DNA sequence: CCGACGGAGGAGCAGG
DNA sequence: CCTGCTCCTC
DNA sequence: GTCGG
């Protein structure tokens, strides 16, 4: 289970009410944060006051962990759930493309569940009917071995329309991961930099969907992607859930400082670009640049790998299965 | 107290 | 044609 | 909702 899961679950869920329902992002992020920091916390809370001494958790939630703890639930969480609007919106969101407010404005006209939403095509755009369509699927967990083989056909399919592309698979999944949410494509080429072939990022997409491999389209611009695909069917079983894939193109200037931050993990990030300011170095997804007498960053540094990062900063180089924070 | 809390590409709209 | 807005995504 | 200044 988990030591603190009871508590966990519970921020967790008061986290995506602030977020769907009331529409306050910093508290979502503020229930989130508090339910990492317990997560990893390696003792079982036995009292608010032992929680609150914890960064991210403060007066507020050590109160509702007191009453979690002596009663075993939550009446704000016991209210919320029985109130039958807040809950069909806080539904709504899980459909890829019904954020926060189209969610509100769908249960506003009578609009509470699936089955609603199909028998209303005319009212969801083209993204929430590919979220729709693909519901069940977009919920599940891909097992590595799943994400390899498609990393396998990205990179080849990448290759066979131009050896001088240049892609890397991140996220979760670079570090190691046993299973990974999406897939998220980085690309570069060497004709495409900050100081600049026009199609770059459509001819592999083209690519993509002629071998089957890409199935549908959400967004698609010059430098981003974001679409659905699918693994083949062995042909002697069961066909692959739909997944979600997205690919952006970077310049080639800029890359390195994507791959790493788009690997993460996003407290890596944060520490990494903490030791970077007490170097005189600040770190975006962008570049690394010098400070700065006064505290101005200067022109960007040039980074031909992530280890050039590293040394900038004077870090020993951390292979992605070690960056986990 | 009191402001910050990541933030930009693309979809879909308004409007110049 | 253009910029600029919310919304959604990650 | 929490934190740091
Ligand atoms: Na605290
Ligand atoms: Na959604």
């Amino acid at each position: 289970e988990t030591l603190n899961g009871g508590i966990t679950d519970m921020l967790t869920e008061l986290a995506n009410f602030e977020k769907n329902v009331s529409q306050a992002i910093h508290k979502y992020n503020a229930y989130r944060k508090a339910a990492s920091v317990i997560a990893k916390y390696p003792h079982k809370i036995k009292s608010g006051a032992e929680a609150k001494k914890l960064p991210g958790v403060g007066t507020k939630i050590a109160e509702k962990i007191d009453e979690f703890l002596a009663t075993g639930k939550l009446r704000k969480l016991e209210k919320i759930r029985q109130d039958d609007t807040s809950s069909s919106i806080n539904f709504l969101t899980r459909v890829s493309g019904i954020g926060p407010s189209a969610a509100r404005k769908f249960v506003d006209e009578g609009i509470k569940t699936l089955e609603d939403l199909r028998k209303n095509e005319d009212k969801l755009n083209h993204h929430q009917r590919i979220g729709l369509k693909y519901f069940g699927d977009f919920e599940k967990r891909i097992p590595r071995e799943e994400m390899l083989q498609m990393q396998d056909i990205v990179l080849n399919e990448v290759k066979k329309v131009d050896s001088e592309y240049i892609a890397t698979v991140c996220g979760s999944f670079r570090r190691g991961a046993e299973s990974s949410g999406d897939m998220d494509v980085l690309l570069t080429h060497p004709s495409f930099t900050s100081e600049s072939q026009p199609k770059l990022l459509h001819q592999v997409v083209e690519q993509l969907q002629k071998v089957h491999f890409i199935t549908d389209t959400l967004s698609k611009g010059e430098t981003k992607f974001m679409g659905v695909c699918q693994l083949p069917s062995k042909n002697d079983e069961k066909e692959y859930p739909h997944r979600r894939i997205d690919i952006r193109l970077i310049p080639k200037d800029q890359y390195y400082c994507g791959v790493l931050y788009f690997t993460g993990s996003d407290i890596f990030n944060k520490n990494m670009r903490a030791h970077a300011l007490e170097k005189g170095f600040t770190i975006n997804e962008y570049t690394i640049r010098p400070l700065g007498v006064t505290g101005v960053a200067g022109e960007p540094l040039p980074v031909d790998s992530e280890k050039d990062i590293f040394d900038y900063i004077q870090w020993k180089y951390r292979e992605p299965k070690d960056r986990s924070e």
